[PDB]
């Protein structure tokens, strides 16, 4: 006949911003039209104008209402403007109503879709930060008591039991200016190199903050139809790959920390191959005999780093890689985030000792690799990762000794600046440092560059990953390295970092 009933008051979901307060996810009022079938069933002569106004075929609309003739609630159409959502109301159809609802809009769209993620039709976090921080963002719905007549129509608002509480604002670590730059340059790089996909991560080496995180391909989170699963992947956190030669600076850190190696020491890598039983370690360039430790990194000699690894033992190398976080949980709690795999042994065999040292048979994410380089850049101290703005920086862990870290930094500056080095990674006006990698996938390759700058007082670490570029010959520092140069140049300028190569 008629009942007093309690119902929800929806909460205003919290604003997501970038680190400087630029809006990334905003709850915006949209007009929704709904209907009460029991009321509609008393006004059937109105149905065709209501259908016509909603762009619906008259018969299909009529069937829908007849089938739901004992329900008290259906949506007619959601996400209209006030002008549209009153245009139907002007018809004054019995049992037809408008409400303002909150739904998400993403002002930067595709540029930060992977990091931010999205909400569903019910305004609850479904992907990315929206999911990860849903409790923070959602707030608590209110509650009102309401008298409903025989048909379910609200005739009295009797009393509000609980007020709604809005969600909390969340400021990300991301700097939208760096994010745009990274987004544009990664996109342009895929085109110029004919690549399938890629990732770019920028980190603050002093604070642990992820300043940028972009992938190709990407998607518009405001227009999610025809949406591919591949386009939605935040590849920087949920794809694993073999890091290859980009781990060599960690092998070198172990070497310098052992007491047995200095940069000017020599290793004989002739004839560019080395047999270990059935396996054969093979260098990309095979016209070398004696190389010093910097030369091994410049030439990216797998044989050279393998011989160092035999001398110092795999255990020291594993420990450096473990401590810098390769194949280890980041603690960010991003949905689908992968940990990868740094294999361990009780007793390391010779073949596995070599392959560990040049990053073969290891599995990492782009965020892990960036974090490892941030530790190296931050004079050997690892600051915990953050996807949110860090005002009070947590204590870091000293993972490589400061002197060893500084020596390796110097060697990586030479990798970029010295004769025969990765000259295209050079950043105009600054000294930069880094290491190239090329990884077989099983004809099909990943091109990698990881580095930091300014070399003499590091501020920013960066990883560029380009998945399957279309170059026949040697990548030769011309695929991922120029992307590092362009994005690092822009990032240092936007953060007002003083040039150190005047
Ligand atoms: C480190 O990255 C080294 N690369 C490897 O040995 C890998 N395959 O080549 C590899 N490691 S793990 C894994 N799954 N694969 C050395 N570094 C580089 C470099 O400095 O870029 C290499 C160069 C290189 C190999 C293949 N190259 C072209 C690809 C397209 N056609 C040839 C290329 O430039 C290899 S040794
Ligand atoms: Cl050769
Ligand atoms: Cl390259």
């Amino acid at each position: 006949a008629r009942s007093v009933r309690h119902i929800a008051i929806p909460a205003h979901r919290g604003l997501i911003t970038d680190r400087n307060g630029e809006p990334l996810a905003v709850s915006t009022p949209v007009t929704t039209l709904w209907a009460n079938p029991k009321e509609l069933m008393t006004a059937k002569e109105r149905w065709p104008q209501l259908a016509a106004a909603l762009g619906q075929d008259t018969k299909l609309f009529a069937d829908r209402i007849e089938q739901n003739a004992e329900r008290e609630f259906i949506y007619l159409v959601r996400g209209l403007t006030p002008e549209q959502g009153e245009g139907v109301i002007a018809l004054k159809v019995p049992g037809v109503y408008s409400i303002e609802e909150f739904r998400r809009f993403y002002p930067a769209g595709e540029v930060v879709a992977h990091a931010v993620g999205f909400t569903d039709v019910d305004d609850r976090g479904r992907e990315g930060i929206e999911l990860a921080f849903d409790e923070w963002l959602a707030g608590v719905p209110g509650k009102r008591q309401v008298l409903k007549d025989r048909r379910g129509r609200v005739i009295k608002d009797v009393q509000v039991t609980k007020n709604a509480k809005p969600g909390k604002t969340l400021a990300l670590s991301i700097d939208l200016r760096l994010q745009y730059l990274a987004h544009r340059e990664l996109r342009n790089a895929l085109l110029e190199n004919g690549a399938k996909a890629g990732s770019l991560v920028i980190m603050d080496v002093k604070t642990g903050e992820i300043l940028a995180m972009t992938n190709q391909p990407t998607y518009n989170p405001n227009n999610r139809r025809n949406l591919q699963p591949a386009a939605m992947r935040n590849r920087a956190m949920i794809d694993v790959f073999e890091p290859g030669s980009t781990v060599k600076p960690f092998s070198m850190s172990a070497a310098l920390a052992s007491g047995r190696w200095k940069p000017s020491d020599i290793v004989d890598v002739y004839p560019g191959t080395l047999q270990i039983g059935r396996y054969t370690i093979r260098d990309v360039s095979r016209n070398s005999r004696q190389l010093d430790l910097t030369g091994i990194l410049i030439k990216s000699s797998n044989v050279g780093i393998s011989k160092i690894a035999f001398d110092i033992g795999a255990e020291s190398i594993y420990s450096v890689m473990q401590q810098v976080g390769l194949g280890q949980d980041t603690g960010l709690g991003f949905p689908g985030e992968r940990v990868g795999n740094l294999p361990n042994h009780r007793k390391w065999p010779k073949a596995e000792t070599a392959t560990l040292a040049y990053g073969y048979g290891l599995s990492v994410t782009a965020i892990q690799l960036a974090h490892a380089y941030a530790a190296l850049a931050n004079d050997g101290k690892s600051v915990p990762l953050s996807m949110t703005r860090v005002d009070r920086v947590p204590d870091g862990v000293q993972v490589i000794s400061p002197e060893v870290a500084s020596t390796v930094q110097g060697m990586l500056q030479q990798v970029v600046e010295a004769q025969g080095g990765v000259f295209r990674a050079q950043v105009p006006g600054y000294h930069a440092a880094g290491k190239s990698g090329t990884a077989r996938k099983v004809n099909a390759y990943r091109s990698l560059f990881a580095g930091f700058a300014p070399a003499t007082d590091p501020r920013i670490a960066m990883v560029v990953v380009i998945d399957e570029p279309s170059k026949a010959g040697y990548f030769g520092g011309l695929v991922s390295a120029p992307v590092f140069s362009k994005v690092m140049a822009g990032a240092l300028r936007l953060m007002n970092v003083p040039p150190d190569n005047l």
